């Protein structure tokens, strides 16, 4: 029931997933009995649950109709985006209980925007403006405590948390003005092209947030790491 | 599909929650970098899910004619009762692994209420008792292991431990003597007014809660969070 | 909806789940002032969950006739076989990094699984391939890292490790080997009987390995739980 176009982006995501999974995988095994690992693991399993998804979509079990909705990507967002802040969390060596903080305000903002995209104007406008409240207290805490907090470690430590926090930043700003340029909101953007930019900045923001990371040195990754 | 009388009551719960996230929104911005500053963040997070969730029953979205059914209620219990007992856990000092038993616990015992109120006679009555049953274990062990922590902590923790520890007991055991009574059994209450009177027990056992909480002294809050 | 065989299949495993109830729950209670009363309590939880959802299955508010779906063996395994394997990392003192790993792993396993469930074929067989994958990440790791963060404990922990990983192992591949042979793929056993191998395996791998866990010296517990 959705066009080819859509298709097609949801082709484009899963397989820039699939790919993901198997670097990082490679990575995962590389770095076995190493300090670091659990970098590039984190990283695998982010692909993995986004690919997955992405199936889930391809194969019609998490897209409805009612123009299609499609669900599924919620399921991904809730799940990975928790896991990329825990990422810069370690990175930054974040106190435990803010990670957390941060973690439920993400699962809030993700959680409101599935909302927002199942209801119709104007309360689908609200819950995205609930959801876009929640996501300006994340940045606004990526940009102080966890960047306040990377600052004491090492240089080499905090130089690379301030390339993964800036971008993350950048990529994560994309999401809610692609949602308010396509159907949900000033209908712009066709549905079949949203699928494709979404792919399109999904992979970025898993598999070249991932590459950046896992990249490092492993004496980065290792001191990072503890 | 819903009575006048339990809009009026969902927009009592709602209210009471917003002012509720503005006191301990700035209460937790307050204490920003101070130790202690987790007993005003949970009490934000609480009162910010249940706000979300009461808009979502005056939006209908997690309300369903059956008779209306308000599920919306237990997806708000399920997530911020097992936070306040995280917050007796931290001030009682309770070892983890016993706050994530009883948290545990409370989740099962929101769920199985769940049930019940999802089942017909004789069924859900089978669902409350169970229910029941795990609700008596979480009192039996806030009065037993919680109470013999904080009885090694210092005096004024512990007397913010047992204040709050008191009020939560005599505030929870109100819930299930409003559902007996109400329309999922012996039908005493009318619909529109267990609206009314969940929303003002909410007010107390969440707002009144974290005002009693945030309100103790600093020194004590920190304190009580190492 | 559902044949008098799988009726007499969900009774055994209720009534096998209340009797592991009954002797965890007394074993945890005569724990409950000494080191190791983790492994009773989980092992309590494990089966208090398991037989509540064989319950919700009796009573047919997690089975749907579709011929019929007993989608509450997932709702189940989904909680159950993550604090299965959470008890053999304990055992073994693995670091608990490693532990959300596997649990990550095991709960992919089951939601993928219970979506070769929801599937018809071949798209079914597509889901449960992707499940077994997941299925032999966790062997291998119980096979290596948990093996050899075993093998450097005390010779009785690391024994009731192995004894237990070794009991856990076979039992476990017994259920997809179960699931390909049944209702939900090729056939060969009846749905009535597949209920009922069903309720064997599980008592075994939920009673039974919680009889040998807790059976254990106590002070064997209790060093395992350090
Ligand atoms: C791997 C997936 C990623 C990084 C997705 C991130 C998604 C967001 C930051 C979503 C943001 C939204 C808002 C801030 C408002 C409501 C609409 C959303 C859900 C697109
Ligand atoms: C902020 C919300 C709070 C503190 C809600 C608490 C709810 C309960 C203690 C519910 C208890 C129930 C039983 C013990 C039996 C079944 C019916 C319930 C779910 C109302
Ligand atoms: C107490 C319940 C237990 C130990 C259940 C264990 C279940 C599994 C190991 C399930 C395995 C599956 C596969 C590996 C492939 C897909 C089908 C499943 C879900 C039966
Ligand atoms: C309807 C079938 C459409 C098939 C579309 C093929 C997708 C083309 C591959 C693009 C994958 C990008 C991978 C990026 C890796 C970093
Ligand atoms: C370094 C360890 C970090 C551990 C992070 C714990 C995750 C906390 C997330 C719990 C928030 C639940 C939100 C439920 C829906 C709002
Ligand atoms: C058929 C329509 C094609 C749509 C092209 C979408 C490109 C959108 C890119 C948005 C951000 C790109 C992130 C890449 C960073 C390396
Ligand atoms: C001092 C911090 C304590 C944190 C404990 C968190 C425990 C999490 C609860 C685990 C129980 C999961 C049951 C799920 C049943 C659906
Ligand atoms: C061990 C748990 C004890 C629970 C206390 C039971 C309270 C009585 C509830 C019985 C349900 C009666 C349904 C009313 C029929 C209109
Ligand atoms: C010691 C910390 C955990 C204490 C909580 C134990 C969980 C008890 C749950 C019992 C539920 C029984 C329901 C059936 C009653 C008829
Ligand atoms: C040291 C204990 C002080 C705290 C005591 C709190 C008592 C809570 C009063 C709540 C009033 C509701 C009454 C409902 C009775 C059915
Ligand atoms: C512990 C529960 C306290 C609830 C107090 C509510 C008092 C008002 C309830 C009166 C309901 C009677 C409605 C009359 C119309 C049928
Ligand atoms: C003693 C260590 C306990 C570790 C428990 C951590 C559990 C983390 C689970 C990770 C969640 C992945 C879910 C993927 C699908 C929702
Ligand atoms: C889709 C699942 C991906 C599986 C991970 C692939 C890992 C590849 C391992 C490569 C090891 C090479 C050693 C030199
Ligand atoms: C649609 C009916 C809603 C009427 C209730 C509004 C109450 C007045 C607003 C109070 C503002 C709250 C400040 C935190
Ligand atoms: C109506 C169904 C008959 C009841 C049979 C009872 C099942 C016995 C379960 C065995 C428990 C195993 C504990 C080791
Ligand atoms: C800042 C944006 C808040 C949301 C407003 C959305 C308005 C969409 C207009 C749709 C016209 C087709
Ligand atoms: C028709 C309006 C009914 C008013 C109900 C008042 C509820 C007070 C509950 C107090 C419980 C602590
Ligand atoms: C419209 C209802 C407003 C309720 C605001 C509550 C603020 C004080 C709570 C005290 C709880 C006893
Ligand atoms: C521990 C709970 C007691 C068990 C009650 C089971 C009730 C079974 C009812 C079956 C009727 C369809
Ligand atoms: C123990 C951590 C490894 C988890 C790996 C999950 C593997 C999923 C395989 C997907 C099937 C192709
Ligand atoms: C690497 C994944 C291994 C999957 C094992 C295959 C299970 C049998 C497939 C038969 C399905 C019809
Ligand atoms: C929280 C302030 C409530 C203001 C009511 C707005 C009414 C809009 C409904 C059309
Ligand atoms: C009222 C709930 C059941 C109370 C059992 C525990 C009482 C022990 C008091 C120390
Ligand atoms: C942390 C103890 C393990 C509990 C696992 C629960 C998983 C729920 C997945 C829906
Ligand atoms: C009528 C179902 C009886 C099933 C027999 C259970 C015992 C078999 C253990 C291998
Ligand atoms: C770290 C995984 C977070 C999963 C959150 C799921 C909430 C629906
Ligand atoms: C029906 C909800 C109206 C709320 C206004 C939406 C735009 C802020
Ligand atoms: C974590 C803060 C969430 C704020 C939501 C309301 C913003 C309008
Ligand atoms: C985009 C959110 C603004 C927060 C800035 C915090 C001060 C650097
Ligand atoms: C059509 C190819 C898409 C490639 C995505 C690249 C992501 C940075
Ligand atoms: C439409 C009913 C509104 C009721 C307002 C309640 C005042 C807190
Ligand atoms: C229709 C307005 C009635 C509001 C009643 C307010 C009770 C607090
Ligand atoms: C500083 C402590 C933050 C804890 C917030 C967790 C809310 C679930
Ligand atoms: C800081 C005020 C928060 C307002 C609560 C919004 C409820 C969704
Ligand atoms: C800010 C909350 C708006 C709620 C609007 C309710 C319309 C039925
Ligand atoms: C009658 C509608 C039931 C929906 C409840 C689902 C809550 C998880
Ligand atoms: C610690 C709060 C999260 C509990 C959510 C459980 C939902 C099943
Ligand atoms: C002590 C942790 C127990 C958590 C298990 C929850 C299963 C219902
Ligand atoms: C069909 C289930 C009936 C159980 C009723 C038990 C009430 C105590
Ligand atoms: C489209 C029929 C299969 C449904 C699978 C749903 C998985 C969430
Ligand atoms: C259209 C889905 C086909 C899945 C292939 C099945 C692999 C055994
Ligand atoms: C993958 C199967 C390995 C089983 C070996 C365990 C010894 C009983
Ligand atoms: C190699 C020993 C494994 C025996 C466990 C089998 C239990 C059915
Ligand atoms: C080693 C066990 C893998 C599961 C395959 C199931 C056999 C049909
Ligand atoms: C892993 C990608 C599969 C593509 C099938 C056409
Ligand atoms: C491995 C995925 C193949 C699915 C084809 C739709
Ligand atoms: C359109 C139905 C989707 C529901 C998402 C949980
Ligand atoms: C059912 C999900 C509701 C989330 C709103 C905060
Ligand atoms: C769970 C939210 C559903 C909203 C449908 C309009
Ligand atoms: C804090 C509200 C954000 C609204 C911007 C669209
Ligand atoms: C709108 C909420 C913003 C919070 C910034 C700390
Ligand atoms: C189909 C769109 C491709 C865009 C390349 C980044
Ligand atoms: C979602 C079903 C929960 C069942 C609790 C026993
Ligand atoms: C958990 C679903 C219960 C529904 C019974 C009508
Ligand atoms: C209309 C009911 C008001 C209740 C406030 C105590
Ligand atoms: C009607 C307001 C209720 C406040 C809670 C005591
Ligand atoms: C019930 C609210 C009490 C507030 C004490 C500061
Ligand atoms: C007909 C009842 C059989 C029970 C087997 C344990
Ligand atoms: C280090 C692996 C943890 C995976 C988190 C989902
Ligand atoms: C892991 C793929 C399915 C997740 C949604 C049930
Ligand atoms: C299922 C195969 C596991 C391999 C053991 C190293
Ligand atoms: C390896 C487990 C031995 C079997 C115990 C009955
Ligand atoms: C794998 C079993 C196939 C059965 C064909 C009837
Ligand atoms: C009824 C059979 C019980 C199985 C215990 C291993
Ligand atoms: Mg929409
Ligand atoms: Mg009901
Ligand atoms: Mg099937």
């Amino acid at each position: 029931g959705m066009t080819q176009l859509a298709l097609i982006g949801l082709w484009i995501g899963f397989i820039g997933m699939v790919i993901g999974a198997v670097i990082f995988g490679q990575k995962a095994v590389a770095m076995r009995r190493k300090e670091g690992m659990e970098f590039p693991l984190k990283s695998f399993f982010i692909v993995l649950w986004a690919g997955a998804l992405y199936l889930t979509m391809i194969l019609g079990e998490t897209v409805t109709p009612v123009q299609t909705v499609f669900w599924g990507r919620y399921v991904d967002w809730v799940v990975t985006t928790p896991v990329l802040l825990l990422d810069l969390g370690v990175l930054a060596g974040l106190r435990p209980k803010l990670i957390a903080g941060v973690i439920a305000a993400d699962i809030f903002m993700i959680l409101t925007g599935l909302v927002a995209t199942l209801e119709a104007p104007p309360t689908s406008y609200l819950w995205y403006i609930i959801s876009c409240g929640a996501f300006i207290a994340i940045l606004a805490s990526l940009l102080t405590e966890f960047t306040a907090s990377a600052a004491r470690r090492n240089v080499r430590v905090n130089n690379l948390f301030l390339k993964l926090r800036n971008y993350l930043i950048v990529l994560w700003i994309c999401y809610p003005i692609v949602w308010l340029l396509g159907a949900e909101a000033f209908k712009i953007i066709p549905t079949g092209v949203e699928v494709v930019i979404y792919a399109i900045i999904d992979i970025a923001a898993k598999v070249g947030f991932g590459l950046i990371l896992t990249s490092a040195a492993p004496e980065i990754l290792a001191q990072a790491s503890n």
